[PDB]
């Protein structure tokens, strides 16, 4: 099929499996929930790491690498059903078993102990790009919900809590960018309940997206305090300079960032023509395409002309010059790969100093000329960047309401969409309204937002007041 | 302690240890064989990722990510010992066990099979940096015999042979490029024999460095010619152009090279003093040292005005203006460390309009006047870097020699030295070299050398003529 067949609409699912197989983004495995990233998968997330990673070198975090590998041991320091367990190599079976990493605290702890002897030790500020393995026993989805997937982890160490209190907003305020500036999705700051949080974390904060053909929310990256919990727990400890003998545990954050990104970037933006790249993460923001042996020659040369043109203004551009190929293959082909602009040349455009550029978001014909070729493009080019964000961003807010009661916050939840609600905070009532929601697939607190719509008041579940006014809503 | 205790040529083991240790490279983890790859490790890894990557996009390769987990359907197709396999996911039992990839073969070509319909989808350049996992039960060493480690693997497919055979070279003189202009390793080109050859390669192509300390040999990083071997274990087939009913298999290549490197760039470069970085791989080039309250002062601004004019001529710097350590304390801690220029400057050099440039490798203390210290800098750091490479080339060609009988071989092999020998070719007799020099641990066949030394004559075992000059010697 030389396109695809179900809508996004119609079917999300089948919708989602069609546009990143044939975009070439994904291919599939014969381990469940575990999935191929080619090369149009694969260069989003080196645009997401090259920026992500130049930042943090900014904050003083410096790269490193810890084993794949978590002893027994290590591992029960802190205490399970999604850690994958290596019990033989070959034939012969390991004496005591060993697990692949879902997070590698306990990995990076034991270490982290043995470097910090006094405060001039700290700050300790390490990451590493790693893939890491959770047995998730669901029906997994590429990119949002995979078995094993491409992260990177930040794990940092402090004197003071209050250093580690500005770092976790820091971060999450680059995951922020990173969704908002580079995969231009609108995403909702918030701290999650105490259901929701990271386990042995003091706080969570996190980065709520919002997938508007399901209706259904997701967590985009969190960046969370784990206080002294994890430093009691492997005896992270240093001297208190400013009391001569007391000793003082270590305030740690650890933060990350996954592949889930390019799965919320193609739900999104995506539409019924294929996948569409935001041109900040485009691994090719223009395609060039040819539109007698002489005459097919000079459209060639035209071709190469705009190709290196494009270059000098540091536009990632590739000529598809296969003759191989007709035309309308290749617009439809990019237009699946979903390639910002398609600066299409034929014989009498190239004639009249001209040629056709066409907007992959909109379907824009514009007609620019040779001479304002470069200077438009990238005009063009940050237009779709910022049309993608403002769409998305008011999809977000007409899709997120208040509701200070049961009975609407059902019927809001009914009509595809997330809602702030009056809530306590507490874990029995958010269970409550998972099962109440199911019944008439439930609705889990997505963030606690740091900037809500509205302002406090009794709760949802009408038995003690309102804390704070919480973000609910349908989740993946 | 201080500095280390071992001295190189005295217990090359305790010195190895304390050097990755004491220069915080390596740090130790519960699980045997797995090493903790410390910043100051991993920022040479990623000198070396930085520039092998820009290189084979040039070449048209494009980066990727394949699953970690290979099928044991997979696996078989192409059937061991050292393949780890995960059982069980927490309580729960798999009902299937599923492997850890000591290489991805298995894991990618069944996907390059279903990509390949014609000749016009060859040629596929893929890559991925990633870990992989072999539980080799030896005695693992950091760096050099690992069981999980990073690297790189690439895998082509071609129509034909001799574009497969064109790319075999092209990655091993990037390899050679690798050890030779960033680590300033000396290394010996060369087709591995029948015996050490890659499992299911048509051959092997391998770069071999000598590691003067043991008289050892090490296999540095290879690329191999897979033939059709793996097409048709995988089915990788297209419609042969030339013949019209005919179908032709695909002809592959897989290459790789390890986070080994950095262990043959410590055993080879390292002195008594601790670790020696090339100035082309070291992530700090020059490190400053300042050494009355105003005074103190002008001494750190003199430091900020020379770290800031180095980064203006992109030599990568660093200030150590850490007041609770002593300047002595730095000499020695950035002297293990191994950075190639201590920039040292004083009350007394400061007033004189000058400073101290000591160079890690010689000990050479140079006294260059502020207007000349960008220009001198960069000089000593090319100078360091030939040097280094320089020494390291003379320290091969010194212990690489020729000999005919097995009698000189064996007395060659003695004085620590690895040797070409005339040698058929055939396994039975390699064996033999390995069990003979073992009781006169025993040597193995390293490489049959592109440029050999010496040219053809009968074999060392004396029983059929040789075939060609082949480097034998003891090796890790
Ligand atoms: N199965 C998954 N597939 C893809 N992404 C996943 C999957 N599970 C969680 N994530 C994403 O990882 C992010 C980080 O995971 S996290 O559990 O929230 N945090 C940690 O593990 C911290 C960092 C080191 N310890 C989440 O925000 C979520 O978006
Ligand atoms: N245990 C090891 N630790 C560190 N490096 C190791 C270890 N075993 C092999 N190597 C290094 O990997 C290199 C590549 O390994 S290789 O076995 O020679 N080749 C392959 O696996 C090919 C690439 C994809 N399939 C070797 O040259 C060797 O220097
Ligand atoms: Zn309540
Ligand atoms: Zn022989």
């Amino acid at each position: 099929r030389l396109g695809l067949e179900a809508k996004k609409e119609e079917n999300l699912a089948d919708w989602y499996s069609q546009v990143i197989t044939k975009s070439e983004m994904i291919e599939y495995h014969d381990i469940s929930g575990c999935y191929i990233l080619r090369p149009w998968a694969y260069a989003i997330w080196e645009a997401i790491k090259d920026f992500f990673d130049a930042e943090i070198k900014k904050l003083g975090v410096e790269n490193c690498y810890f084993p794949m590998f978590v002893s027994q041991s290590a591992l029960e320091k802190e205490k399970a059903p999604e850690v994958a367990w290596v019990t033989r190599s070959g034939k012969t079976e390991l004496a005591e078993p060993i697990a692949i990493r879902p997070t590698s605290e306990t990995v990076m702890y034991p270490a982290y102990a043995k470097w910090v002897q006094s405060h001039r030790d700290l700050p300790i500020k390490l990451n590493q790009w790693c893939n890491v393995v959770r047995w998730e026993f669901k029906h997994p989805q590429p990119f949002l919900r995979t078995r094993e997937f491409l992260w990177q982890e930040g794990h940092s160490a402090f004197a003071t809590m209050e250093e580690a209190a500005e770092e976790v907003l820091q971060i999450l305020d680059l995951y922020a960018q990173v969704y908002e500036e580079l995969l231009a999705i609108p995403v909702v700051k918030g701290r999650k309940t105490e259901k929701e949080k990271f386990a042995g974390g003091d706080y969570t904060t996190t980065i709520e997206a919002f997938i508007s053909a399901s209706g259904r929310a997701i967590q985009g990256g969190t960046s969370h305090h784990l206080g002294q919990n994890f430093s009691k727990m492997f005896e992270i400890v240093f001297e208190d300079p400013k009391i001569p003998g007391e000793k003082q545990f270590a305030y740690q954050n650890s933060w990350g960032l996954t592949t889930r990104t390019i799965g919320v970037m193609t739900m999104v933006h995506g539409d019924n023509m294929g996948l569409v790249l935001p041109p900040r993460v485009a691994c090719v923001q223009v395609v060039i395409i040819p539109c007698s042996e002489e005459d097919k020659e000079a459209l060639i040369a035209k071709c190469n002309d705009y190709r290196r043109r494009l270059l000098s203004v540091n536009i990632r551009v590739r000529a598809d010059l296969r003759d191989n190929y007709s035309p309308g293959w290749k617009f439809n082909h990019w237009e699946l790969k979903g390639v910002p602009i398609r600066l299409e040349v034929g014989p009498r455009d190239m004639k009249s100093c001209q040629f056709v550029a066409v907007r992959r978001d909109t379907g824009e014909k514009l007609t620019v000329a040779e001479n304002e070729a470069e200077t438009k493009l990238q005009a063009i080019l940050e237009d779709i960047q910022v049309t993608l964000f403002t769409r998305a961003s008011e999809d977000l807010k007409t899709h997120m309401v208040v509701a200070n009661t049961m009975e609407d916050f059902q019927k809001i939840l009914d009509s595809g969409k997330i809602v702030q609600i009056p809530f306590c905070g507490e874990i029995d009532c958010e269970d409550w309204i998972k099962k109440t929601t199911a019944r008439d697939m439930g609705a889990k607190s997505l963030c606690i937002p740091f900037k809500p719509l509205c302002e406090l008041a009794k709760c949802v579940c009408g038995k003690n007041p309102a804390k704070y006014y919480t973000l609910f809503g349908r989740s993946y």
